[PDB]
């Protein structure tokens, strides 16, 4: 069949969380709000059922039922990410340092290793400051870099004694293009003609800008991350990418071509800048003025800023030739020039989970693992999350909604697909399965569940394990 026999000695499983999704105490602990909480409470009728993170999953109280968990699996590695708010309640050193936030995560930390699990932290999970938002708009301001880098040092001298593996950010593609293309995330931007239909914004500068500055901040973390921290702690530094698979619509070149300039835009956006110092050129020839422009100070810094990437794979869409459009509806969302769908003649390209945008194909992830390597000089790899989601369904009887057989078929095939790849070369050294527990799904609520077990939000937020998590635990052992 398949188990952890069958990868590398030493190869690295466990399961991926968020802050913002999972801990709730919203404003417990000095913990100040962030772009998530205003956007939730301002914007009710952004998420599916007008929910917010306020409670979440209770990982907050309830952290020492979790690490219980995934030692009960036999996880090796928990990904997590720390709150920025929690630990500097308004975005800034001067604002002032939350110790009771730092007692939050030494708690978090302690429990993880006092139970043989190793720690991978994420310093940005899209909990952007409300305090920096109102004062120079976040990320679309320069001045994001300095309190963003001035905020991973107090997490490296608090906690790099003990954490050795960091991530930067979290999936900034999907960052930019829903929380300034589309406006459907937080901070909730965009032209007022996009999806969102937000009252402040601009599609076809914003989300290039604000990714512009987070590249920026990523790579003068990593430059103070190795100067300072990494000689006495010897821990590594990365970042974490998202990224779809995508099938020529036809065997045309044009629609060949097309799928090339979805993948360069969704992720060598990051990618091209981090191995060769420059965005790709299909972006700079089709972005032009919009598209910010690296110094060659920046170039270098920029350039090789990673010891490892983490890849986050869900799904792949057929990538299409879109005919320019253009001039005055200039959008992220459109400058590829690819359409991109998941049905071609009425056949999804895979299955549909409770996510209309995830299409279960396990395929993609050997073909995007493989084309990572010959393109971009085969990178250490992890992958930062892989996962599937059934919806919450009220009338379900509890034993009915842990039987979750879609998401074991998920996992066997993704995994397989995975060694696959890992056979040929792929320098891939851990995978993190998302997610550990059902969770705050951003825009769509509470309503679908991605978890490997099943929380009760009618029932104080209690944890069960649902088929697969018995499924990992036979996965994973020795
Ligand atoms: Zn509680």
């Amino acid at each position: 069949p398949v188990s952890r026999r069958s990868f590398p000695k030493g190869f690295i499983f466990g399961t991926a969380s968020s802050s913002y999704q999972y801990e709730g105490g919203a404003a417990e602990g000095g913990r100040g709000p962030s772009i998530w909480d205003t956007f939730t409470h301002q914007h009710p009728e952004k998420i599916a059922d007008r929910s917010n993170g306020d409670v979440a999953s209770d990982s907050y109280h309830l952290y020492k039922e979790d690490v219980r968990l995934m030692k009960d699996m036999g996880m090796d590695a928990y990904r997590f990410s720390i709150s920025w708010t929690r630990i500097l309640p308004n975005g800034s050193l001067r604002g002032g340092v939350n110790k009771e936030g730092i007692k939050y995560y030494n708690n978090l930390i302690n429990e993880l290793l006092s139970k043989g699990v190793q720690p991978f932290i994420t310093l940005f999970h899209w909990d952007s400051p409300q305090a920096l938002e109102d004062k120079y708009n976040g990320f679309l301001s320069p001045n994001i870099i300095n309190d963003f880098k001035d905020y991973a040092e107090i997490c490296f001298k608090e906690f790099g004694d003990r954490v050795k593996n960091w991530i930067t950010f979290n999936e900034p593609w999907t960052f930019c293009s829903n929380g300034y293309a589309t406006g459907l995330f937080a901070p909730g931007r965009c032209s007022p003609w996009e999806k969102g239909n937000c009252s402040v914004g601009d599609s076809g500068r914003e989300p290039y800008t604000a990714c512009h500055h987070q590249l920026l901040a990523h790579a003068e973390t990593v430059r103070l991350y190795k100067a300072k921290y990494q000689a006495l702690q010897k821990g590594k530094i990365g970042i974490t990418l998202v990224s779809h698979w995508f099938v020529p619509f036809s065997r045309s070149k044009s629609n060949n071509d097309a799928a090339k300039r979805a993948i360069d835009f969704m992720f060598g956006w990051f990618m091209d800048p981090l191995i060769r110092g420059d965005y790709p050129l299909s972006m700079r020839g089709l972005v032009g003025n919009r598209l910010p422009q690296f110094t060659k100070e920046q170039s270098k810094l920029v350039k090789g800023a990673f010891d490892f990437i983490g890849l986050n794979y869900y799904t792949a869409n057929y990538a299409d030739n879109l005919p320019p459009s253009n001039g005055l509806n200039n959008s992220y969302t459109t400058d590829s020039r690819a359409n991109l769908t998941g049905v071609r003649n009425g056949i999804p390209i895979g299955p549909q989970a409770a996510s209309p945008w995830l299409y279960v194909y396990p395929q993609g992830f050997r073909d995007l693992l493989l084309y990572v390597k010959e393109n971009y000089g085969n990178p250490t790899v992890y992958i930062t999350e892989n996962g599937v989601d059934e919806f919450n369904n009220k009338t379900l009887p509890l034993q009915e909604a842990l039987k979750d057989d879609a998401r074991i078929e998920y996992y066997h095939k993704h995994l397989l697909s995975l060694l696959s790849a890992i056979r040929d070369g792929a320098n891939v050294k851990g995978y993190f399965a998302w997610s550990l527990l059902d969770n705050f799904e951003w825009s769509n609520g509470y309503t679908v569940r991605f978890g490997i077990n099943f929380v009760d939000y009618n029932d104080g937020r209690k944890r069960y394990p649902k088929n697969s998590a018995h499924w990992f635990k036979k996965f994973l052992l020795k």
